[PDB]
């Protein structure tokens, strides 16, 4: 049994892990992720300012069923002393301010 609502897309590497603690990074989410697979890239959600992540990142698996397997049990796990979240990225959005009707 199997559907596809959203639609159609190959993009079931880059995980969301959210209720991070301050002290984790993509090291820790590194070395707490290696096992599932070979994470091949990592990237936090930082400022420009003061260059600090909100508590969530986003992280990428060398295939898509070790990705599958990350979450399923990732989801809803102790890290920390926490309760943190993984689930499939969600689609990002983005917009351009300009000049329209005159």
């Amino acid at each position: 049994g199997s559907s596809g609502s959203s639609g159609m897309a190959t993009t079931k590497r880059v995980l969301y892990v959210g209720g991070l603690a301050e002290e984790v990074d993509d090291k820790v989410l590194h070395a707490a992720f290696i096992p599932f697979g070979d994470i091949t890239d990592i990237q936090i959600p930082l400022d420009y300012e003061t260059e600090k992540h909100r508590g969530f990142a986003f992280v990428e698996f060398e295939l898509a069923e070790d990705a599958a397997a990350a979450i399923d049990n990732m989801n809803e796990s102790e890290l920390f002393g926490r309760t943190i979240r993984v689930n499939l990225a969600k689609p990002m959005r983005i917009k351009e301010s300009g000049p329209s009707s005159g």
